[PDB]
């Protein structure tokens, strides 16, 4: 069962501007879905500081890289809190209108797209590299959900009946053809080390066969 939700238009807005400008630096995409995930692990980790029970979901906090050149995705998964499927239908979590409605005034006001995450809508730079991105999510309080888009203005919600994940979020990026770049081993470590080398938790990039 599969429900279909319009975006907000002025989130609609953020994405086309997304896809749309001409911006070399598209590699600031990981970085801010690393800090998203790094902020999803602290979450957790405050709520488990007076209730230990909020990781019987699963004790380790941690985020992987994870590169498929056969289905042409790059993987970003982390243990943290998580999101409910309300969360997923409320832009992922975030205050996007208004967090949008800033940016857009930054970037009239000099600002650039890399500045994107001071606004809390770093999520939506995927869209720099991806064509369509998956978010597989589950939350203490929730079922497990997926979360779909290719923009266009829509996004699907669905019951997740693949591999249960625990606890956390999986953000599936499936890259534009001409982003594959960000599948190759030494492109993903330039990036972690020159954005990421202050992320708190292990940042583990796996290889591939
Ligand atoms: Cl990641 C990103 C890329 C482009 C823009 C933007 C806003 N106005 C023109 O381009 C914002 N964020």
């Amino acid at each position: 069962e599969v429900e279909t939700f319009a975006f907000q238009a002025e989130i609609a807005q953020l994405m086309s501007l997304i896809i749309n400008t001409f911006y070399s630096n598209k590699e600031i995409f990981l970085r801010e879905l690393i800090s998203n995930s790094s902020d999803a692990l602290d979450k957790i980790r405050y709520e488990s500081l007076t209730d230990p029970s909020k990781l019987d979901s699963g004790k380790e906090l941690h985020i992987n890289l994870i590169p498929n050149k056969q289905d042409r995705t790059l993987t970003i998964v982390d243990t943290g809190i998580g999101m409910t499927k309300a969360d997923l239908i409320n832009n992922l979590g975030t205050i996007a209108k208004s967090g949008t409605k800033a940016f857009m005034e930054a970037l009239q006001a000099g600002a650039d797209i890399s500045m994107i995450g001071q606004f809390g809508v770093g999520f939506y730079s995927a869209y720099l590299v991806a064509e369509k991105v998956t978010v597989i999510t589950k939350h203490n309080d929730d079922e497990q959900y997926a979360w779909e888009s290719s923009a266009g203005g829509s996004f699907t919600v669905r019951t997740d009946t693949g591999e249960p994940m625990g606890r956390g979020t999986k953000v599936i990026l499936h890259l534009k053809e001409d982003q594959t770049e960000y599948l190759e081993e030494r492109r993903i470590k330039e990036i972690v080390k020159k954005h990421s080398q202050f992320i708190g938790y292990p940042i583990t990039l796996f290889v591939e066969k």
